[PDB]
């Protein structure tokens, strides 16, 4: 059982990724935006917001995220 | 155990979301973009594309995704 929520917000030169872990085990989230990679662990019931900046808005045209558990 | 991959592509008036399920159980993906919700089940080892259209590009400014596993094959 379990569910993970990912909200992506685009505001000016920034991209905010809000992550909610609504499962009973920690999850690992890998986020790739162009040449920038970021990995965070989200614990059960924890909300983690990761912000990316960019010198040009075109950098956020292909965001990728991977959710891992267990 | 398990991992799910989500790739978001913004091309013209469309937003394509490629979903890969690398776990041993089916996962359910809910995507909300403005006034439009799309839900698909992704089976182990499969890739599913979900495409959204819009009359204006600002509709894709706040996409939301929910990944669910270990349910009753209907809403989890």
């Amino acid at each position: 059982m379990g569910r993970v929520e990912v909200r992506v917000e685009f505001e000016g030169d920034k991209m905010r990724v809000r992550l909610r872990n609504d499962s009973s085990t920690p999850v690992e989230v890998h986020i790739k935006v162009g040449d920038e990679k970021r990995t965070v662990t989200v614990n059960p019931g924890e909300e983690v917001e990761v912000t990316f900046s960019a010198n040009d808005p075109h950098k956020f045209n292909r965001p990728q995220f991977t959710i891992e558990w267990g």
